[PDB]
Parts: structure tokens; sequence; C-alpha cells
């Protein structure tokens, strides 16, 4: 209520002063009842013109992202509009103006009427980290695919866009035919941008915590032979090395990780010595599962990336592989019908490549077609994100 | 402070809960509390959800508008997905998931496992109205400019864009050569858009309740021919019409709307018997102004979209066609310095079309420049907005 959001920032007001620290979890109940009181107090037209203003700050942010003006801002103290002006080369005017509507929504403040300063909100503008890039990525490479959306479905129907191939974002930039990843490999200052955007995604959903692994452990005693977990497309191993970390019963000498040629390479080169002990395999996982029998297959985040014919073509591959008694599991975000917010917000960015959020019955679905059953679900305390277990139907 | 705020929402509690918080000028300033609450506590990482989702939010609403969905959901009650996919001719898993998104964001609301209905969010996307006209112009109209600006601003230099050509909105039309309105007057869906979205958004732009038009009813009587308003650039003349409803001793028929050719044969289709029983004009306000010895030329939200030179020249052939008698009349937005919310929010859009929002002082600089005399500005006491009266000094 206004009330409580009142009792609220008295006691964030408080610890302040008291030099305290908000808590996240502080931080996000204040924001998350500034919001139900917002939902409750704005009206249509509040609501609208709050969205506009979303457009206008995020253009003003880029426009200046790209002048590098941030960057001239100190970090603590001020600078003359005067000053900043000629240090981009530019009229102080225009610079001026955008700087306001920035002051007026609070991101920049003004020292006097001649000299502007950033507050917490624009420091990370001023110089390269995984939040800017993101923003950086975000606004660059998904706005004019959105943009792009009604266009695309006048062209391809109002159908769910399911192909590698002919995807939102490929039509945006002019090359159907070519898939995501190809038109990335055409544009080196792009993805290493997006490089470090990635990075930042992949550290906020949890490896471990939410499923007992430690099942693998009697396996591990009985067999002195067999592999006990494959990580499909586990990147640099994080997933494998935070397993085996968590229940050292199960030695990460006896796991295996697969992805593309460059990333094993790096892994072998840079790659900490636990997971370089691991069996390390390029592959391609829409056409091989190279490694027989294994106790588990591990995809995590992977799925959600690829329509259903394709997912299923990939679990296929696996299930090929698979021993009577393997387990196949898929750790990915199991979307509930209504979806929340969060995940519903990134099943509409992957509807952009061919991907989606599925729901559970959607998920019983693919791996039907793929010859599994899931037998347990164990859901993570972070947005529906679960460990979804499969073995042979 | 956070505490001066926490006090301001007490207080605006209090008076909800007395039923003393009805005026438009208490909702206002409540929601601008709630404004810089935000302001004060978000976090970068919540600028950037609030920046993602709202991209997406906007997108989603665009994709059913375009699709007609908003239209087949029904006022109250629900249908389901499935009827709505098939009234569409669409596959029902896109709409859904983007349903689901709305739903997920309490634009929409789902019933059970499987139908929608409409929130006060969204009925007004249901069908033909000034708010949503507005919305559509800021989003069809202005978003695909705003990505432009880096761009613009690398082709024409970092300089405050001041001319009526080569505007931002006419480099990314591809027609440069074009004002502005000659672009949106060139498309009839675009002119019908534009012409309902000047009713919008009346309690930033009201068209009656600051400034009192009966001393003209008294002259009407000292002449039978002469006209009494000339409403330049007056688009389908709402105004016209709030003046002649709140003075009806003014008869319309004596008033002339005047607009740009393509703007004003859309009157003739979307007018009403009354509108279309006033003196319609075709001109274009930057070369002349035809009608000479008028008893009031009222210039509505007309400065706004020009530079400084280009709206004296304005002024300047307006002042060559009034009598000595004659009152010239400004109606606009005027906002301190620097610009309050919703004026920031405007003065960065109309950078895009050459113009900006002004205030008293810049206003007076110009009809001072223009030959005019200011004898009265009469201020709205809802809105940043006045009536600047004029005559030649
Ligand atoms: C330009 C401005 C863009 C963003 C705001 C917020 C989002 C809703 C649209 C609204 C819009 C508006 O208020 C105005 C506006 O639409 C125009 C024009 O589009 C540009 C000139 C044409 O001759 C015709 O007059 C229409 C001129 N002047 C304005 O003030
Ligand atoms: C979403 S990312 C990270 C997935 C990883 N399981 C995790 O949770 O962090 C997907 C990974 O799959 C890898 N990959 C993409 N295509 C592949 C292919 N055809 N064969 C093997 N690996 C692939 C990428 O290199 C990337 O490391
Ligand atoms: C921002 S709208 C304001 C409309 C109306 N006076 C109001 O306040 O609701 C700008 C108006 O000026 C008209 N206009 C733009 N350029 C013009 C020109 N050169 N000559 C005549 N009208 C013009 C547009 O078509 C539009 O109706």
């Amino acid at each position: 209520s206004l009330d409580t959001l009142a009792a609220k920032l008295i006691e964030k007001a408080k610890d302040l002063r008291a030099g305290n620290s908000t808590t996240p979890q502080q931080h996000e109940a204040l924001v998350g009842t500034l919001k139900q009181v917002q939902d409750a107090v704005y009206l249509p037209r509040d609501d609208l013109a709050a969205m506009q203003m979303g457009f206008v700050t995020a253009a003003a942010i880029r426009l200046l992202l790209h002048w590098k003006v941030f960057e001239k801002i100190p970090d603590t103290g001020s600078i003359r509009y005067e000053e900043l002006a000629t240090q981009v080369g530019g009229d102080v005017v225009i610079i001026t103006r955008i700087c306001w509507l920035l002051v007026a929504t609070g991101f920049l403040v003004q020292e006097g009427s001649d000299r502007v300063a950033h507050t917490a909100r624009t420091r990370p503008f001023a110089g390269v980290n995984p939040l800017r890039a993101w923003w950086l990525m975000g606004y660059d490479e998904y706005v004019p695919v959105l943009l792009a959306m009604p266009r695309y479905y006048d062209t391809y129907g109002i159908k769910e866009p399911t192909g590698r191939l002919h995807t939102i974002k490929a039509f945006t930039e002019g090359s159907p035919e070519l898939t995501v990843g190809e038109i990335m490999s055409r544009h080196p200052e792009r993805t290493a941008n997006m490089l470090i955007s990635m990075s930042a995604m992949a550290s906020q959903y949890p490896h471990t915590g939410f499923y007992d692994f430690s099942w693998v452990a009697p396996k591990a005693a009985e067999s002195a032979t067999r592999p006990l977990i494959v990580d499909i497309g586990g990147a640099k191993g994080w997933t494998l090395q935070a397993i085996c970390k968590e229940t050292p019963e199960i030695p990460i000498s006896r796991c295996v990780l697969q992805d593309l040629s460059g990333v094993i390479q790096m892994v072998q080169t840079v790659g900490d010595e636990d997971i370089r002990s691991a069996q390390l395999m390029a592959i391609d996982f829409h056409k091989e599962q190279p490694v027989q029998g294994a106790l588990v297959y591990m995809i995590r985040r992977i799925l959600r990336d690829f329509g259903d014919d394709e997912c299923v073509s990939i679990l296929q591959h696996v299930v090929a592989a698979m021993a009577p008694d393997s387990k196949l599991l898929i750790a990915d975000t199991v979307t509930g019908n209504p979806p929340s917010w969060f995940p519903a917000m990134l099943d509409f960015f992957l509807s952009t490549i061919g991907g989606k959020e599925r729901t559970e019955e959607e998920f019983r679905k693919i791996t039907a077609r793929a010859g599994l059953r899931i037998t347990g679900i164990h859901y993570s305390d972070k947005a529906e994100f679960a460990m979804i277990v499969c073995e042979k139907a």
C-alpha cells in the first residue's frame, strides 16, 4: 500500500543513516512494493506515458553512450556542460537538452545550472562492464527486431517461429537464409560485446542446490568404467565443477564436457585443473552424441534456444546413446501457465531466435517424441528453473 | 529525501482514506511522487529490467493491436485463447505466448488455464479513441526515429536540429525535403490517427478551461462576415468545437479551420456536421496566412514543432494578415528550466521534428522578434499550458 511503501522508505533511510547494508531481499521488497502501488494508483494514461518515457530515456542513454559522454562525466563531482561539449566536439545546446531528460528522470543530477554529475544509475555506463554490454546488446540487437515483428508475422503468417532459419532476428538483418550464429560470425564487434553479455546471464541461474546428484556416487563405485555425467554444451565446464565440488564422491575425471572446438580448446588452455582432468570433447549436438552408455546426460539452458523439432533431434541423438538405465537431465525453466514475468519476458525474446520457455506439458510432449518419460521435476527457487529428470520410455 | 517522500506518500494515503484525493492535481501530484520514489530507489539492474520489460510489453501490445486481438477480447468476461486464435486466423501457441507476457505484467488477466480478459489497462486498445491514437503515434511514428538518432547526428553533426527540413523524422522516413507535417498528411491512415491523437492527454493539453473567449461574442454582433477565430494548423477543429461549445455565442460558421491539404480533406470524412459547417481551408503556414483581418488567429501546439527562426517566420506571415484590432493567440505548453517530467519527455521527442518545449521567456523572445507585444498570459491551473495573448507592437 502507499503506507507500507512509506514504511520501507523510512526503514531504508534509517539503515543508511546507521551505515548498515540494504540486503538484496530488502531492495527487492522495496521495489516490488513500489510496483504494486504504481499498479494500483496509475491510470492507463499514466501507464502509457511511463512506457513512452522509457523509450526516450533509453534513446538518450544510447545517444550519450554513442557520444562517449558518460566516460567524460567524472566518477564524483561534476563537469560543466560547456566542457563536456568541447570534449565531445559538439553543440552544448543539444548535449545539454539530452542530459536534461536524464536529469528530469533522476539518471543524472545537475550541480548548479552549469554542471552535470553521475548517479549510481549512470556510473555503469561510464566504462566497459557486463551490465553495460548487456544493455547495449539488448538495445542494439533486440529492439529493432521487436519493431520488425508485425512485418515479420505479415510475411511468414501468425505462426510460432520455430526454425533455426528464417528467425525474426535473421529476417530483420536481411539474411533469413542464415542462422543467428552465422550472422553473428559476420559481425566481430557485435559478437565481442555479446560475449561479455553472455557471461552475465549464465552466472545468474543456480548450478546446484536444488537437485541431488549424489545417486551417481554408488554407480561410480560399482563400475570402474561407466562414464558418469556428460555435460552437453557445458561451456567452460562450470556446472561439472560445481557438481563434483558439491559431491566429491563423483570423480570429475569420469565426467565428460562437450562443446564447440573453440570452447574446448580454451578450456584445455586456461581452464582450472579439476575441469581439465575431465574428458573434454568437441561435438555438434545437432548431429551426434559420441559418449555411449553414460549414467547421466545433462542439457542445461540449451533446449530453450530451439524449436520442438530441433529439440527432439538433439534429444534423439542422446536417447540412441543412452543405456536402459541412463538418465537425461534437462536443466531449464518449466514455465507456469500462466508464466511469471521474468520467464515470460525471456520467452518473448526467445521467439526472435526460434526458441521458447516451455511449460511442463510442452516438455512432456517433446520428451515423449524422443522416446523419453519425465520421472521427476525438481524446482530451484529462481523463476521456475528446474531439473527435469528423464528416462527411456 | 527518502523521508520527505515517505511523508508525502503517508499524507496522500490519508487523503484517499477520507475521500479527499479527488482532483486531477492531486492525482498528478501522487503520480509524480511515485516517480520520485522510483528515481531515488532504482538501481542499474532495476532500470535494465524496466527498459527490457517496457520494450517487450510495447511490442506485445503492438502485435495484439495489429492482429485485432484486443478488439475480440470482450469488454468483460473472458474468451478462450483458442477462440481468439481462430478468429484472427493465427496459431494459438504464439498468440498465447504473447498474451502471457501481458498477463504477467497485469495488462491482461488469465481466467483458469485457457481464457483471457481485459483489464482497465487494455480496454483503451480495444477500439478507436484518443489515448490509443496517442500511443500509436508514439510507437509507430517516433520509436523508429529514436533508433535513428545516432546515425542522424553522425550525418548532420552534433548540432541542435532546428530546420523544418531534414528533421530526424524525415531522415528516417526517407523524405528529408518534406516537413514532418507534410509527411504525416500524405497517408490517410496516418493522418486519421494523427487527428484523433490531438484529442488525447487533455490532462497536459486542455482544449478549454484556462482562457475565456466570451469577449468574442460581442464583436460577432459588430459584423456579419468578419472571420472570428482562425485555427491555424487546427487539425480536425476539435479545439474550435470545444470553444464554441463553451461560448455558444461564437458561431462555428464564422470560424476558419486551416491545415495542410491532406489533413483538411480528411476532415470531410471524419468531421461531424458541426465542424464541417466551419470555413475549412487548406494552407501552408510556412508561406502564408491567406485570411486577412480576422478577429483572432489561434496558433495551438504549432510553435512547439519548429525552431526559433522558423517560429518567427510563421508568426510574421500571421502578423501581416492581422488588422489593427486583431489578436494572435498562442496556446501551448509552457514549462520551466529544467523542463518538468512530461515536457522533458516531449522536448526529447520534439527534437526529432526540429521542435522543443519552451519557457515563458523563450516564447517572449520569439514573439518580440516577430513584432508582437504580449498583453496577457493565462495559465491552466491543471497543466503547464497557457494562452499567450498577443497584438501587433
Ligand atoms: C511528437 C510527439 C511525439 C511523442 C509524443 C508522446 C507520444 C505520443 C505522440 C506525442 C507527439 C505529439 O505530442 C505531437 C505530434 O504528434 C506532432 C506530429 O506527430 C508531428 C507534426 C505533424 O504536423 C502532426 O502534429 C503531428 C507534433 N507535435 C507534438 O507535440
Ligand atoms: C546457452 S550456452 C551455455 C549452456 C551451458 N549448458 C550452461 O548452462 O551454461 C550453450 C552452449 O552450447 C554450445 N553449443 C552451441 N552449439 C553447439 C553444438 N552444435 N554442439 C555442441 N555445443 C554447442 C555453445 O558453445 C554454448 O557453450
Ligand atoms: C501538433 S498538431 C496540433 C493540432 C491542433 N492545433 C491541436 O493543438 O490539437 C500540428 C498541426 O499542424 C498542422 N500543420 C503542420 N504543418 C502545417 C503547415 N505547413 N500548414 C498548415 N498546417 C500544418 C498539422 O497537420 C497538425 O494538424
